DNA sequence: CCGACGTCGCATGAGC
DNA sequence: GCTGATGCGA
DNA sequence: GTCGG
């Protein structure tokens, strides 16, 4: 299915998600809207009729009626309006700097701050993440070739193990799929000496390390478990400088590693099926443990799981490549 | 008709 | 000062 | 906004 199939309609749908989530602040009618966006990207055909569009699951009554009026028109009189409208089209703009969420894009362009230019002369109003959102716009909102995600996995396992050799560091995300390209890097790490019923370093050396050979360049939040930051491969001479790239680097459990690295590998629809599979096979399956129902349906402890593969032996499926955990 | 729609670590605000 | 809600991102 | 109990 290509773009110019049904293109015009996603796009819309999408712009539409963007206003509910950063200027209605209504999270759920976002999500609605880009359900709908997403089945109808994969619906093979040019949709003729809000009609034909409605059989879809996620598409109801309202968004049919939107869709006839844009097939009739080439556009929708309410997105126009919005678009046009200076206060909400700059509150849904600040809100892609990340820190800025749709309430601190309200008060900034309540006081007058509007654009990138307002944010820039008021940076004693940014908090720390705001500020890094601010100065790495543009890099932020590019994606990463699999080259250089295969240059950044490099870095990231030879420090991992650099500072303790028994640290299990596994890159995930769309990347551990395949993917041609990614958005941001995803770092799970575990080590043996971490376990649920089990220092609170073993997070900050191997960020330390990462920081001390200038890979880790800011730091957006940071614990004992969740590091949110900032990175950036070494520029290679005088060749221009790669930009700088979102990573996050989370210390999991030992005993809990393999159900992160299932669940953090995705996609988001292979992780329902499975989680789906799976109840109706007795089990239920969240980040961090499967666990056994329960004839009543109260869930017993959670179950050893040593591997991926372990987790889909419990449910009888047969393991599947990450290549192949599309849906 | 009407509630669910994922959940949670971390930074920062607010309330005491 | 401590506690715990909220905003944010994933 | 859409679905579904
Ligand atoms: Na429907
Ligand atoms: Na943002």
């Amino acid at each position: 299915p290509q773009e110019t199939l049904n293109g015009g309609i996603t796009d819309m749908l999408t712009e539409l998600a963007n206003f509910e989530k950063n200027v209605s602040q209504a999270i759920h009618k976002y999500n609605a809207y880009r359900k709908a966006a997403s089945v109808i990207a994969k619906y093979p055909h040019k949709i003729k009729s809000g009609a034909e569009a409605k059989k879809l699951p996620g598409v109801g009554t309202k968004i049919a009626e939107k869709i006839d009026e844009f097939l009739a028109t080439g556009k929708l009189r309410k997105l126009e309006k919005i678009r046009q409208d200076d206060t909400s089209s700059s509150i849904n703009f600040l809100t892609r700097v990340s820190g800025i969420g749709p309430s601190a894009a309200r008060k900034f362009v309540d006081e007058g701050i509007k654009t990138l230019e307002d944010l820039r002369k008021n940076e004693d109003k940014l908090n720390h993440h705001q500020r890094i959102g601010l100065k790495y716009f543009g890099d932020f909102e590019k994606r990463i070739p699999r080259e250089e995600m295969l240059q950044m996995q490099d870095i990231v396992l030879n420090e991992v193990k650099k500072v303790d050799s028994e640290y299990i560091a596994t890159v995930c995300g769309s990347f551990r799929r395949g993917a041609e390209s990614s958005g941001d890097m995803d770092v799970l790490l575990t080590h043996p000496s971490f376990t649920s019923e089990s220092q609170p370093k073993l997070l900050h050396q191997v960020v330390e390390q990462l920081q001390k050979v200038h890979f880790i360049t800011d730091t957006l939040s940071k614990g004992e478990t969740k590091f949110m930051g900032v990175c950036q491969l070494p520029s290679k001479n005088d060749e221009k400088e790669y930009p700088h790239r979102r990573i996050d680097i989370r210390l999991i459990p030992k005993d809990q590693y393999y159900c992160g690295v299932l669940y953090f590998t995705g996609s988001d629809i292979f992780n329902k099926n499975m989680r789906a599979h799976a109840l109706e096979k007795g089990f239920t399956i969240n980040e961090y443990t499967i666990r056994p129902l329960g004839v009543t349906g109260v869930a017993g402890e959670p179950l050893p799981v040593d591997s991926e593969k372990d987790i889909f032996d419990y449910i009888q499926w047969k393991y599947r490549e990450p290549k192949d955990r599309s849906e």
